[PDB]
């Protein structure tokens, strides 16, 4: 109706498509935020785990700083560093993990620490609209 | 009358700001030069403490300062760690480290001190063998 033809009109417009209100009048739909992590076989006794953020607005100084004083939190609490890799130009969230006494497990809580880091960064930006460049929310629709 | 070795101290002494100076028996004159390091405690919450190395006003006109800045926090990333932060209030560039408690002593207090030191050394190195920058005395010879 006067929703189906939205619907539609939605599919159409947002890329996907032949979309349409099942037999429940339900027309379900996936979209999810991912997040990069990398491992890197710094030296002999740590390993450093990278919570790639995307793309940093180098133009930006007012951005930079309000990066570098986030880091206040980020060293008051547990601690992923926040960082600027010159070569990508790239956000990144630093954590070194020792292999001394490593585990998979070890290694998969301290994955997770970044990753809420990762979480938190980007909720602070996204309520303040901000949206680094190399982010991108992917749509598409199943079985409602 | 001087020499002119005698007359440069001299022009070099006024106008460095310190006054009457000249070369002892000896043919000497020495200085002693400081390179001061502020560190502030802060008693933040009750489980934890924070040791502060406050390095100087952060030029905040320069978008490529804040930048190399974020780009060294790797390399704290990757040793022991003082986090290198910002803070409006004071517009300063600070070398942040959190303190615990549990099974705190002086001497704990004390190495804690002296790695956020080192740390601001090894920054203001690297800043200074960049030309970047954000007291001499005479002495006895």
């Amino acid at each position: 109706s006067r929703s189906e033809l939205l619907l539609e009109k939605f599919a159409e417009k947002i890329g996907i498509g032949s979309i349409s209100f099942n037999e429940n009048r339900l027309c379900s739909f996936a979209i999810d935020e991912i997040y990069y992590i990398s491992l890197s076989d710094a030296n002999d006794e740590y390993m450093m785990i990278y919570g790639v953020c995307g793309k940093f607005p180098t133009d930006n100084s007012n951005f930079a700083l309000e990066i570098l004083n986030a880091n206040l939190w980020f060293a008051e609490n547990g601690g992923p560093y926040l960082c600027y890799e010159a070569g990508a130009q790239s956000l990144l969230l630093a954590l070194r993990f020792p292999l001394d006494d490593a585990t998979p497990e070890k290694l998969e809580n301290e994955i997770e620490v970044v990753v809420k880091s990762m979480e938190n960064l980007y909720l602070v930006l996204h309520n303040q609209g901000i949206t680094l460049e190399n982010e991108h929310m992917k749509i598409e629709e199943i079985s409602s």
